[PDB]
C-alpha cells in the first residue's frame, strides 16, 4: 500500500489528490496522508512565481519531515494581477511533475479590495455574499452556473502534473 | 518508518467497500472525494460473498448480488459509516453494474448506463476471458478495457461507474428529500 | 450536399445532446442536426422501462417514415419504473441500431407521489424552489453529462462495424 | 436571422471548441460560428506567456476590424514558456472581454529539444494521425484521462464568466 504525503491538511485539497490518484492509477493501493508544513512565502501569494515557490517549498519541507513516501503533493492557490489559479506539484524520489490550473479573471471590485491588503476569501464573501458562495459550492461554481467548480478545475491540473509518472519513457529522471 | 504517527493524524470515519478489487475501492474513493470534498474518510475493502452467480445473468440477480455484498459486509465488518456494493451483470445483450450505498439508516442505488455486447461475446459466454479472446488481451489492456476500446477511449468502465456511484449518493446529498 | 441527422424530438436539450455526442465521437465529420416531432405511441410519461424503450423505438421508426434520407436517426426518451428514472437512447442508420439506457437514479418520494397524481418538471420546480440530475447531485452531474455517456454507448455498433451486424 | 461569432482561427478544432463552450453555457441560444484568418503580430510560435496572450488579443482586435458586427469574437492561441505549453482564450463582445489561460502541460525533453512550431514537432514525435484521433498531446500523455477538447472547454467556460455575470463584471 503506497504512501502519498499531501503537503496540506485541508480536506478539499487532500480529497482532490485522492480523486486524481484514484482516477489515474485505479489498479493501485494508495494511502493518503495530509500534513501541515510551512510554505516560506506569503499566506496569500501575489505572483505566479511566489505561488509556485510556495508549493515547491511545501513539498520539499514535507519530504524533509517525512522521508520514504512514494509521492509528495503540493497544491497552492495564488493571485497575479486580476487572475487566480493554483500550482500543483507532484514529486517522486526521482521526478517532479507540475501544472498550473486554468486561471479565473477576478471582478474589478475584488481587485480594488486586494489593493487594500484584504484577504481573497473575505473579499469574495463581500462581493458575492457568504451564503451565495457557500450554496453554489464556491466562486467558480457561482460564476459559471455550476459548469465548473474549483474541484473540477483542480482535478485537470493534478492529472496534468502526473504526466511524467503516467509516461516515464517521455520524461527520463 | 518516518510517516506521521497514526495517532497524530486527522480522525476520520470509515467507508467499507464490499470488494478487494483495487479498481472498485478506487472508484468509491473517487466518488466520495468528489461529492463530499470537505469531509474525509478512510476507504477499506473487505471480502464477503454475493451469494449469487459469479457472473449474474439478469438485472435482478446483479442487484441482489450487490445488496447481499453490502448486507454481508455490515454483518462481518460492523462500525463503518457507509457500506458500498458494486456488481457487474448481464441481461440479454446488455452489460451494466449495480451500485448500492448504505448508511445505518438509508440506502442509495443506481444502475450504470448499459453497453450492448457483440453477438460473438454473448455466444462465447468468464466474461473477461471472452473479452480477451474477441478483442485481444493486449488490446483490452491498452485501451482501458472493453468500454475504452469500444468507444475509442471516450468512455471507460471507470468513468461509467463514476456517474452511477454519484447517483447512488443522491439520498445522502439530499437527506431532506429522502426521509430515512 | 451535407448529411443529415434526424433527432426524433424538437427538444433543444435533446438536439444539443445528440450534436455533442456526434461531435465528440466523430470530430472530423459535419452534419445538419434536425429536430422533428413524431408520435411515440406510448404514454406521455412512460411508467416502465419497457414502455420507455418502446417509445424511443417508435419515435425513430416514425421519424424514418416521415423524414427519409438521413444518415442517422436518434430517439431519446425519459421514463420511470418503481422509484427510478432513466432514459433510453436509440441510434439507427439505414442498416444498424445501437441503444443504451442511461444510469438510473432514485427520485424523491414527494416527487413520485405527485407524479402518481398527474408533469415531472412542474413537480421538481415546486419541490426544489441541469435538470433533476443537476439539482439532486448538487451539479456533480447534469442531465447533459449523464445523457452524453448513454449516447456514446449507443454509438458503439457504428464505431465498431466488425463486431456488430 | 441569427447572430455571428467570429473565431480568430480556421483550425476546425478551435471553431468546434468554441461552438461547444457556447452550447454549454448558453444552451437556449443559436449562433453562426465563423472561423477567420487574421495576423497575431507576434511570433508564429510564441515563446512566452506574455507573447501568447498578446497574439490572442491582437487576433481578436484584427478580427473586429476586418469582420465588424458579430456578437462575440474569440481568440485561442497556444504558446510556450520554459518547458510548459498552454493556450490563452480571449472572448470579446462589443463591450466586454473575458479571458483565461488553460491548465499548463510539461513537455517531454525530446520535444523541447526539437523546438530549439510545436504542432509540427508533436506530429513528428507522436505521429500526425495519433495526435488527431486520440485527443492531441494531452490525450496521448494523460492516456485519455484528459483531452485537448476537455482542457480547452474549461478555459473557454472560465473566459465566458463576464458575459454570464454582467452585474459583477461591468464594461466601464
Amino acid at each position: 500500500m503506497r504512501k502519498i504525503i499531501i503537503a496540506s491538511q485541508n480536506p478539499a485539497k487532500v480529497n482532490a489528490v485522492r480523486s486524481a490518484f484514484s482516477t489515474v492509477f485505479p489498479d493501485q493501493e494508495w494511502e493518503f496522508i495530509g500534513v501541515s508544513v510551512p510554505s516560506e512565502v506569503a499566506d496569500q501569494p501575489m505572483s505566479d512565481e511566489e505561488t509556485k515557490q510556495g508549493a515547491l517549498n511545501r513539498v520539499r519541507n514535507a519530504k524533509q519531515r517525512h522521508p520514504g513516501a512514494e509521492y509528495y503533493v503540493g497544491l497552492e492557490a495564488g493571485i497575479e494581477e486580476n487572475k487566480t489559479f493554483a500550482w500543483m506539484i507532484v514529486e517522486s524520489d526521482q521526478q517532479r511533475g507540475e501544472s498550473r490550473s486554468a486561471c479565473l479573471m477576478l471582478p474589478p471590485l475584488v481587485l480594488e479590495r486586494l489593493r487594500q491588503a484584504k484577504e481573497l476569501g473575505d473579499v469574495m464573501d463581500e462581493v458575492f455574499g457568504t451564503e451565495n458562495i457557500k450554496q453554489k459550492g464556491g466562486a467558480i461554481g457561482l460564476l459559471t452556473r455550476h459548469h465548473l467548480t474549483r474541484s473540477t478545475v483542480y482535478h485537470q491540473a493534478l492529472i496534468l502534473a502526473l504526466i511524467p509518472f503516467i509516461n516515464p519513457e517521455h520524461y527520463p529522471s
